RNA sequence: AAAAAAA
RNA sequence: AAAAA
RNA sequence: AAAAAAAAA
RNA sequence: AAAAAAA
RNA sequence: AAAAAA
RNA sequence: UUUUUUUUUUU
RNA sequence: UUUUU
RNA sequence: UUUUUUUUU
RNA sequence: UUUU
RNA sequence: AAAAAAA
RNA sequence: UUUUUUU
RNA sequence: AAAAAA
RNA sequence: AAAAAAA
RNA sequence: AAAAAA
């Protein structure tokens, strides 16, 4: 173990049970496009893509969402960005909102999901919904590819 | 061993016994965040009337009771100037004359600076009175409000 | 034992003057030995494409790493050098490139100011650690900036 | 201890290996001019003469080198070894030198466990210099 | 342990130096006439069979000497070296004999701290005398 | 504790010295062009500006350096060092380089106790190279 | 006590400065001290007579000895400086000499290899370490070699 | 368990 | 001391 | 994981 | 124990 | 466990 | 790395 | 956990 | 400690 | 938490 | 080293 | 670390 | 117990 | 505890 | 509690 140089032999047993595709968590980055004044909804089909090698999943369950300011805000003005989580079940009116103290520096907020609030989403539907002054906001989103 | 038990799966019957005492309209400690418009030199008085707003869920109280107030500067300062904020507590017993100022040490990061009143003057304020007078150098100052709704 | 030869060797870690050195059989010599190294050097990337790091570069005499003709690389750390385009903040990516088989990471960092860099690094396995020549390369850098840095923490051999 | 047979309660029919591997030391030895490295190739340890004829592979782990031969007149034995490898050959050169003419010169130098791969007949492991006609090497490896 | 790639959560960019100091122990011969004493120029330190070439200068911490050749005729084996200095050579014989007449005659010195600056490849390490024609000669120092 | 003069009980007459060492840390700026070294002068420490211009030799301990001024359009500052000695310099560019654009970037060496000897005003402490037009310096030494 | 003087003395043993030296009256000096010394030299002997080792060969400007007239020594030890003759081992006799009388003592080494000097020495008891001046001599050396090396512990005065 | 905050 | 995986 | 093989350098 | 994952 | 050394 | 209130099983 | 004195 | 044979949880 |  | 276990 | 049956 | 020295 | 004061 | 510094 660990000290061997060569191949050893596995006196493996019976035949085991299997999975050819399990499921993941995962922490996926991506960038969305928001306009001044107005409210965009992220799809989940966003997290459904060979750039992240989850081309082959068509459910995933939501834990955590963490949004950062991606471009400069206005001029004379600090970046912010807020959040407004979504379900099926009924969306929120929540506005988990965080601003830059540096206007050279990202605004960054997020909310956690209950373990309650944790079912299974497809690409149809929305996580949650972004307003900022800047034009795009990078986005972290950590789940259960399934 | 067998003593396992705090995750249910199915609803379970709750043992109600008499009518307990009830208030559909309790109190909330809240931390309201808002900006107002601030003019060079000129002081800015405050409304206490900015957080009675359905924009915060408290559109339905009259009165509060403000315990700290803290502000941020919302916009670039002047050129070549660093943002700065003062801030005179109100009160209708008698206003403060005290000027808590917080400056920025840097040119592009927001001055901070807040006051917290005493437990002797934590008395209800209504809409038409004000909290505090606000003077910066920048056209516009963000808040945030330690307070009790009742 | 015996007398002395006086060589005063005053408190043993204080002698001010030259001390015999009882030698004995020729040791064991290597006179190009091996030389664990962190390189610094810049690559230059554009906006939108790959590039490929030359381990060739690991190997010049700006770095005392000139008579070396192989290296083997532990771990990788970038960070942008020149400023990001306007509105944008910096990001940096790099994806480990191996002889026996390139990778698909795409390991990112990116600046939360505006002028400060973006910095991220991935570390090679033992398993995986083994010589590259000149005309290898070691991973693949993108960013928005035109140049990246790189410091190579790698062993010459 | 025992006198006669006992017998083994035996079960299943176990994992077996007709060809298993085996960890060595090979003697062999080369020879090598003067001011000239001679290429030690890996075929050298495949051979009906250290049973390793079935080998087709081997794991080279350390390798040490002895003049086996005496020194030129006047001169003490020395020898060098650079180690060779097929994702880049090196450049080092250890050497050990002889302090009495009449005695062989000995250097040996150990290859990293990131850097133990099979070579085929076709590699080489390293490079030998010597002022000594030849040269004695004791490669411990590992067949497989 | 870890098979695989793994991320290096780096941060700012740190302090480097792409041409560091390096300590070794350069090994080189030289020729010593019988009855002569040889003026070793710290230049043969500098060299691209030694990596060091692209040093100018270097910091002498000790110096051994062994003979490489062999005596004359019913003679042992025998090394002196005298320490240099650029502000003032001195006059110790630090010699070293051989008790068999077919083994190396070997003897060092070792510099003080205060004694231990900077030297270029115009400057002398030490003289050397023996009545061998070669001195092998190990020189543990720094290169800066 | 006292509030007026007391008598000291003195004896015998002290051993003196109206001219006493000094460890200092001297801070002082030069001017840096793009692409080439300056070699900061040991006689930029004498000077009536920092009370040592009674002083003809110092000893240098450490070296530290800032960029002074913004760096080129674009580019992070950075700054190296080349430690230089009179009986040997050194071939070291010891460069600290900024995270940011807006601030500076610094970097320093350590100089041996065995390399702390004197230097006079004709003498160079290190070569110097950044983008930055100026270079902030600040030398911990000893003059005497 | 009082106020300062600054020389700074940074933590004790590790000044970089020069520092003052609160001297005092002045003390007891020698210009021309002793020396305690291990003084290698060579002797030349014949096969088959014995050589009067001088004490006069320890007083040179070789050994720095030269401003001595006297010595006093503790030990002597011997070695075979050349080849044996054919066939033969090397060996060396050494018998001590004394002013107040000489002795009969043959402290004889052989070198068990042809090749290997032969080897021996005698310590001088304390009741016999009394001064000896150029013209006497040290003890007789016998050996099959053509010279012996010659390694005495002495004390000059 | 849920609402200021704190290095 | 009882149940239902 | 019995022998053969580098060594805690 | 290795890798992916939250402060 | 690199390269130097009471 | 340390709290005020809406309900709230259990020691 | 779930259902029972 | 490692490579192959045998023991024992 | 997913694997054999 | 022989019978019925070896936990 | 269980023990009991003829050389 | 030689010759130098917080 | 500060200053003046005896060995 | 001066002025320098793993
Ligand atoms: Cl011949
Ligand atoms: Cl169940
Ligand atoms: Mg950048
Ligand atoms: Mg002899």
């Amino acid at each position: 173990g660990d000290n061997s140089n060569v191949v050893t032999m596995i006196r493996a047993g019976s035949y085991p049970k299997v999975n050819p595709t399990p499921t993941w968590v995962r922490a996926i980055p991506f960038e969305v496009s928001v306009q001044s004044g107005i409210a965009f909804k992220v799809p989940v089909g966003s997290l459904f893509s060979a750039n992240f090698r989850t081309d082959s999943f068509t459910s995933v369950t939501v834990m955590s969402v963490r949004a950062w300011t991606q471009l400069t805000p206005p001029v004379n003005e600090y970046s912010f960005v807020r959040l407004k989580p979504l379900f099926k079940t009924g969306d929120s009116t929540e506005e988990f909102e965080g601003r830059a103290s540096n206007i050279n520096t990202r605004a960054s907020v997020g909310y956690r999901i209950p373990t309650n609030l944790r079912q299974n989403t497809v690409a149809a539907d929305n996580v949650c919904e972004v307003r900022s002054n800047c034009r795009q906001v990078a986005l972290v989103i950590s789940c259960c590819f399934n």
